[PDB]
């Protein structure tokens, strides 16, 4: 379902603006408000899950429908044979500050290189 | 199977790696140039260039992958702690390995190394 103090449950459900990128009956895609790169995108369930870790097994399907989303943004945007990076940050140590499952989309430069 | 594929060879078991999962479609494995204390690869057996490479009707394999980090993440202790998942496609992702992966990081506070932070 939703929590209600949830900006990400908000930002999906309509209650709080946002710039849409792509919306179906399980995902909200829409634009970070603080991007990184030209392209920094977050798709999150519409449904509430804290993190990544907190998805039982059995309802982890949903992780693959983002992707699904993922691909179909990245080829109507352009970036699809450019490229670009997938980031789920879970918990503390990940760097998690929404508690709300969220992929991060970053795209349209050549990113950094993990060293 | 690609011949020039490293993740096939060690995928296939023909090239040495360290070994943290299997089962009969999904290795993961230490990543040999770490970047934290967990720097974990998680492979289908099966070759993909990249995600843009998977049909939606075979976007499961990313279900099972991400079933396996968790699992990881349990055993290991960092589920309690935090870890990031990334995928690098194609050539602005980073990519270099052209057989999709995932990496899990984990193990210390990471960086924000998109925002600049090392
Ligand atoms: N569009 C939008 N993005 C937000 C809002 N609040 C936070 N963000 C973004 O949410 C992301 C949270 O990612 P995290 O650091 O939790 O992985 C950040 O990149 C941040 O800029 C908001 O109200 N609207
Ligand atoms: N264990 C192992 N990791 C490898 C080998 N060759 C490359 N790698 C790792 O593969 C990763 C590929 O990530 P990419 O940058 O393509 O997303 C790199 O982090 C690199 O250290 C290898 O022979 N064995
Ligand atoms: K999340
Ligand atoms: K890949
Ligand atoms: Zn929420
Ligand atoms: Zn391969």
């Amino acid at each position: 379902m939703e929590r209600m103090d949830c900006i990400f449950c908000k930002i999906a459900n309509g209650e709080i603006p946002s710039t849409k990128v792509y919306e179906d009956d399980r995902v909200l895609a829409f634009n970070d408000l603080n991007p990184v790169a030209p392209y920094h995108i977050l798709v999150v369930p519409k449904k509430h899950y804290d993190s990544l870790i907190d998805i039982p097994d059995k309802e982890m399907d949903i992780v693959s429908h983002i992707h699904v989303v993922i691909n179909k943004i990245a080829k109507e945007k352009g970036f699809d044979q450019t490229g670009f990076r997938v980031i789920n940050n879970c918990g503390s140590d990940g760097g998690q500050e929404v508690k709300h499952l969220h992929y991060h989309i970053l795209a349209g430069k050549k990113l950094p290189n993990y060293e």
